[PDB]
Order: structure tokens, then C-alpha cells, then sequence
């Protein structure tokens, strides 16, 4: 056996998934599944086979793999090596869950309106469907105490087919209807910086990141629309004339921009794409260069274990430290989904005269 080591571009390849949670992974005891929690021994990198235990080049992708041969191997790769990844990707299930789901119940709730309550309200706007945030799923993380990681995850399928049939729904049902949520953002950038605060929201922090250095379990972040509806000169006609997000994204059916809500779970505001791409996707916001930061220990292991030689011709001239810093500089557009700059930048109705805080989920006009 003659093992090699990769290059920079798959590396940056497996980290996206990382953060795209679509990477096959083999175990023996999972074989190929990863619905609960096993070491890992051979993962896919860019299109590569790579040992998870001696980290060389073991295959590619024009032939699958069944199981591992005797080859030539180090066993010198600790978990909390690389713990962090799946780590990652493991909340990243947990919060797509969560994500979906919530979308499920709020779109099952839509799918109760009857006619004479909606015209009603379409003469008068206030509240229409208003949705209990406790009852939501404390099974997860985010809203369990006892749970971690670690737990074994639930199976669904085509979560990104049906996640789009109802962001869809709704948001066209909301269209034809032209309502405002107290949940929704328009510059999300605000979410962990440019927003006010007030009542318990004095006490929540940010880290920014996935870290279990910090409790992501958490209630549910909103608005003050309760004064909005109040409001009887920015009554109904005004309401109409410039809170609809029509006024900040025009149709639903004419996406141009990203369109994004308030820190739904664990603090966490997504964005989703323009369908006139074709199709809408969730997003949450995460920093490239905190991704970047993850690689530092594996950038430290490596020159621990291998030879000069190989760096400069696996990650080349400067070692992969000059790859390092040379990605580092290429992150902020090497690492984006279009959507993180279709934002919008004007809010017709001013988001700082509302503060956010925990309540009880719902939509008004």
C-alpha cells in the first residue's frame, strides 16, 4: 500500500458539507447510515476516499468501496481530532429537523383558514393564527434539556422537496393575502448585531457558532407587533401599504431576494433563497472563516506527522499553512450560497421601534 495525501480544494469541499450535512460516511456497525452516533473510519473529501485512521487516499468515486483491506496505516487520528465535524453536522440535522418541522406545523395551521374570518381581518388586518412555542417539539436540543448530540436522529425524506412545497404554500398563501409576521427579517446581519432588545432579551449572549461551550436549547424570539396591530394611523391601509414584505420582496413569486426570519431556533435566523432560481432553500447564516478556524488543529497534526516533502506536494508551497492563509483570504466569496447577498436594505416600517423577545408564535396581517 501506497498511501497519499489530498489536495486543498476537496478539503474545502468536505468542509462545505460539513456545513451541508450530505456527506456518506461508512461504519460498519451503520455501514452507510449515520442516524446514531459511531466512529468513523473512511469518509468522502471532494470526491476522494480517504482512511479515517491513517487519513490517506484510499479510493475515489468512479468505484464504491464495501469494506476496508489491509492497507498501509499510521492510527495516529484521535476522535476529538475530528470530533468537531460530525459534531457539526450532527446539529445540523438536529436544527434542519427542527426547522422543517416548525415549518410543518405553522403550514398545517394555514391549512385551517376559512373565508369569512379572513375577509374580516382583511377589512380590519389584526391577528390571524397565533401557535403555542412551548409545544414545539421539546425533544430537541433546542428545546430539551436532557437531549445532546449524541441522540439518535429521526428519518424523514426529500426534507429540501417537501421544506420547499411549503415554504412555498405559505408563502404565497401569505402573498395572496399580503399579511406580516412577527417572526420575519429583513437584514438578519441585525439578528446578532444591529437590533434592540428588551425584556428577558437583556440576557441572551451570542457565541456565533457551534459550540457546545454553549446551551443552543432556548425559547423562540419575536417581534412586538401586539402596538403594530394597535396602531390606528398606520391602520389597516397603511398597514397593507408598507409592512408587507411585497413592498421589501415584491411578489413571492418574483423572488430577488433572500427572505429570512427572526432567530428561530437556538437563536438562529435562516434565510431562504428565490425560487425564481428555480427553487427556495433555508439557510443559516454561518461564517466561513469559523470554518476555517476548525482546520487550525488539523493544520498543527499533520505537520506533526508527515514530512515536508509531502506537504509541498499534497498542500504545496507554503505547506498547507500557506494554503491556509491563502484560502483564508479567498473565504469570503469561495464560501458563499448566492443567497448570503441577496439581501434586501430598506425596512418600510422601521424594525428598531419593535424589540424581540419570547412569546408565543403567530402571523397578523
Amino acid at each position: 500500500m501506497e498511501v497519499c495525501l489530498p489536495n486543498g480544494h476537496q478539503i474545502v469541499d468536505l468542509i462545505n458539507n460539513a456545513f451541508e450535512g450530505r456527506v456518506s460516511i461508512y461504519s460498519a456497525q451503520e455501514g452507510w447510515d449515520k442516524t446514531i452516533s459511531a466512529q468513523p473510519d473512511m469518509m468522502v473529501c471532494g470526491g476522494a476516499v480517504v482512511c479515517m485512521h491513517c487519513l490517506g487516499v484510499v479510493g475515489s468515486l468512479q468505484r464504491k468501496l464495501k469494506h476496508l483491506p489491509h492497507h498501509r496505516c499510521n492510527q495516529q487520528i484521535r476522535h476529538q481530532d475530528y470530533v468537531d465535524v460530525q459534531f457539526a453536522d450532527r446539529v445540523t440535522a438536529h436544527w434542519k429537523r427542527g426547522m422543517l418541522s416548525f415549518v410543518c406545523q405553522m403550514h398545517a395551521m394555514m391549512n385551517d383558514v376559512s373565508p369569512e374570518d379572513l375577509d374580516r381581518v382583511r377589512t380590519e388586518g389584526g391577528s390571524l393564527v397565533e401557535l403555542n412555542w412551548l409545544q414545539v417539539d421539546p425533544n430537541s436540543m433546542f428545546r430539551s434539556i436532557h437531549s445532546s448530540w449524541t441522540d439518535p436522529l429521526q428519518v424523514v425524506d426529500d426534507l429540501d422537496t417537501k421544506l420547499d412545497q411549503y415554504w412555498t404554500a405559505l408563502n404565497l398563501m401569505i402573498d395572496s393575502s399580503d399579511l406580516v409576521p412577527n417572526f420575519m427579517m429583513r437584514d438578519p446581519s441585525h439578528a446578532f448585531n444591529g437590533v434592540r432588545l428588551e425584556g428577558d432579551a437583556r440576557q441572551t449572549q451570542f457565541s456565533r457558532t457551534f459550540d457546545s461551550r454553549s446551551s443552543l436549547e432556548w425559547g423562540v424570539m419575536v417581534y412586538d407587533y401586539s402596538e403594530l396591530e394597535h396602531d390606528p394611523s398606520k391602520g389597516r391601509a397603511y398597514r397593507k401599504e408598507l409592512v408587507t414584505p411585497a413592498r421589501d420582496f415584491g411578489h413571492f413569486g418574483l423572488s430577488h431576494y433572500s427572505r429570512a426570519t427572526t432567530p428561530i431556533l437556538g437563536k438562529m435566523p435562516a434565510v431562504f433563497s428565490g425560487m425564481l432560481t428555480g427553487n427556495c432553500k433555508m439557510y443559516p447564516f454561518i461564517k466561513g472563516t469559523a470554518k476555517l478556524k476548525t482546520v487550525r488543529k488539523l493544520v498543527d497534526s499533520v505537520n506533526h506527522a508527515w514530512g515536508v516533502e509531502k506537504i509541498r506536494y499534497a498542500l504545496g508551497p507554503g505547506g498547507m499553512t500557506g494554503w491556509y492563509n491563502r484560502t483564508m483570504q479567498q473565504a469570503p466569496i469561495v464560501l458563499t450560497p448566492a443567497a448570503l447577498t441577496m439581501f434586501s436594505d430598506t425596512t418600510k416600517f422601521g424594525d428598531l421601534d419593535y424589540p424581540v423577545m419570547i412569546g408565543d408564535p403567530m402571523i397578523l396581517g
